[PDB]
């Protein structure tokens, strides 16, 4: 039963919108070994909030901010695992998924700059 301490994970791999999945994240893509070897079910928080703006077909404009990343694995349909962003409710100890980021008129911009620090959360913050 291996034990590890909580330590910050820095990401040196930039992430571009063209390489950004609709709602998934890939640790291999960012070259983050620690995230890949991180325990399944691990909850990570990004110190850099991601704002996702989208337009509803009704004509309403909705804006949302996300900073929670969770790795799901151990699923029959999931061969290994995948990361998906959402909102982590520390007070309710519940997690909520998030919408996909889509830029139609917005320009391409680096969404994950080098120097971003992620923290491993394995309990209540």
């Amino acid at each position: 039963t291996p034990e590890e301490t909580t330590a910050p994970i820095m990401t040196q791999g930039s992430l571009y919108n063209d390489s950004l999945s609709t709602n998934d994240f890939k640790s291999i893509l960012l070259g983050s070994t620690p995230l890949d070897i991180a325990p399944d079910g691990a909850v990570f928080q990004l110190d850099r909030p991601l704002s996702i703006d989208y337009s509803l077909g009704t004509g309403d404009v909705d804006r949302a901010v996300y900073w929670h990343l969770k790795k799901f694995a151990g699923n029959a349909g999931t061969p290994a695992g995948w990361f998906r962003w959402g909102i982590w409710d520390n007070f309710n100890k519940t997690f909520t998924d998030g919408v996909a980021y889509y830029s139609d008129e917005q320009p391409r911009q680096i969404l994950l700059p080098v120097g971003t620090v992620c923290t491993r959360v394995d309990s209540e913050n």
